[PDB]
């Protein structure tokens, strides 16, 4: 529950590191914001592309924050299931992000807040959005019910009640299309839309990952 | 191959009727255009919502044209399969739209041309786009492989090579989601994106049907 981290300043984006102590764990984080003056909305980024998204969001006057989770793509590694549980799994993720958002709200003031995160970002983001009603819109994707925390995802999906845009890749070698569909179907909200594009897990079209998601959060996050 | 039809003028949109004689058939049509001066792009509209889309397109400086095909939604009617075949089926649709586009091109000058059409509009549009390479982008949807011309759709889908946005409704009572997915998967183009929203066949969200499709064609039709 304190800055540093250690902080820099790249162009018109101010980046500040922070660190949290949560239920016995050390939680490293980063906060991106306009270098002057203020910023009226916030997005939590779950995970290079994260830094890219953060820059674009700041460009729309939207601050961004990320912490590390219990984690080509890490979810495809044989060692990944062990890493996830050793890191406290879904319950730890929920508490860590709740503590991180508490911190930012006290330091920067509470603002309309969204979630952006694909793959492990959805393993984290779907539970967080279900659990923390401060999340007013979520961009999720590249994850299904056969994920490492699939049980939790299926259980918590009906409790996602905010608007969602969900991305899947048709030829995703890590997440079958059917598994991704099953999870999308379980989301509680009626204000959900699924975009599916051709290609492998890492091949979300850039206009979908960048312009598309940033426009979606910019429009829907109020 | 002549105007009338019989024509009116509503606001800044000029509407002109036309009529064609094609391989023994009488083909009724409508042409929407800016009332002054010109318009550099055209969209063929396959089918109230058609008139709505046409108005929005004209607003972006995009003219629109529609002819009647061999046809709540007509595709759900027990009499519909008979009507489709009695109307010459897919081969008749292809020739009729080819003749209609020939007519407009001679009268108004050839322009970058797109396709918009859902349900019966895709029963017609997918074959037309496959057959007529003047179609440079297509908005398709609400149709699958279990459609009345499903065989033709499956056969011709690999020959759709232009960009496509495809819409499906999760709870579509007329077109199963799986049938819609199967057809989307068969489209030849790599520049295709599927948007799926919750609800029944008639419940495409208005922001998806209007703003979304018009923005898509406006951006992609060049």
């Amino acid at each position: 529950m304190s800055w540093n981290g250690k902080d820099e300043r790249k162009l018109s984006v101010q980046e500040r590191g922070f660190s949290l102590e949560v239920d016995g764990r050390t939680v490293p984080g980063v906060y991106w914001s306009p270098a002057e003056g203020s910023s009226d909305r916030l997005v939590l980024l779950g995970h290079e592309y994260i830094e890219q998204v953060a820059k674009l969001l700041v460009g729309r006057g939207i601050s961004a924050m990320a912490i590390d989770g219990p984690g080509t793509d890490v979810v495809g590694l044989d060692a990944f299931p062990r890493m996830w549980h050793e890191g406290g799994g879904t319950a730890a993720v929920i508490a860590d992000w709740a503590a991180a958002l508490d911190f930012i709200e006290a330091e920067e003031g509470p603002r309309p807040t969204g979630w952006w995160g694909l793959s492990m970002g959805t393993m984290m983001g779907l539970p967080v959005t279900a659990s923390d009603k401060r999340i007013k819109v979520a961009l999720l994707g590249l994850m299904g019910v056969e994920g490492v925390n699939g049980e939790d995802l299926v259980r918590l999906a009906p409790q996602v009640t905010c608007p969602v845009r969900y991305l899947l890749q048709w030829d995703d070698e890590l997440v079958s299309l059917q598994s991704g569909l099953e999870l999308f179907g379980k989301l509680g909200t009626k204000q959900k839309t699924l975009h599916v594009n051709p290609g492998k897990h890492s091949a979300v079209p850039t206009w979908e990952m960048f312009a598309g998601t940033v426009d979606y959060l910019d429009q829907r996050l109020k």
